[PDB]
């Protein structure tokens, strides 16, 4: 139907879903993230950030270099697709994006680059088929 | 009794252990830090460090910015009586440190200095008999 996904983010380093599907009838899309554990950012902040597969590692790597006040993502990354600011508990953040910087056919990767949560905080997007 | 205590480490992020004590009788006490997960130590590292309870958000960020190649502990930190090294997935490291650094009836925490982990990665030492 719709060109918008809620994700949730808890205390246990989670994200509620795997895996993100956009439907291709979507020009674009609006992904709203919530931090429904009860953890500051400072401790457990979480974001979302949507890569090619293959840029995950080193976006991370550099977001991490950036703080929390850059929402650990470096500025201008080119190869961050879209990414939401780091929230902690009781909060919220959303963000939309172009569907057509999507391939159809292509996985892409969302994780989170808080500091040390990006093993176990990923899943995969992709369009509709 | 004895001297030392293991602990374990695992892939999801967490010790086993809450609370270590360490026998009045002794001199010289070992922590031998095992990593039962299978992650590489740059995914999901983990080591053990000991300050007052006072010191672990600071001695965690400082480390945090020294980096894999220095353990993630901040070199020479004063905050820091005795810390392992970062291990990574089926390995494991110890650490003996002199007991005397201790003063009785006070509390210390031991946490994970590895980027983001400190959060979930905590317990309490004490010296006991
Ligand atoms: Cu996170
Ligand atoms: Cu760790």
């Amino acid at each position: 139907a719709q060109c918008e996904a809620t994700i949730e983010s808890n205390d246990a380093m989670q994200y509620n879903l795997k895996e993100m599907v956009v439907d291709k009838s979507c020009k674009q899309f609006t992904v709203h993230l919530k931090h429904v554990g009860k953890m500051a950012k400072v401790a457990m902040g979480h974001n979302w950030v949507l890569t090619k597969e293959a840029d995950k590692q080193g976006v991370a790597t550099d977001g991490m270099n950036a703080g929390l006040a850059q929402d650990y993502v470096k500025a201008g990354d080119t190869r961050v697709i879209a990414h939401t600011k780091v929230i902690g508990g009781g909060e919220s953040d959303s963000v939309t994006f172009d569907v057509s910087k999507l391939t159809p056919g292509e996985a892409y990767a969302y994780f989170c680059s808080f500091p040390g949560h990006w093993a176990m905080m990923k899943g995969t997007l992709k369009l509709s088929n």
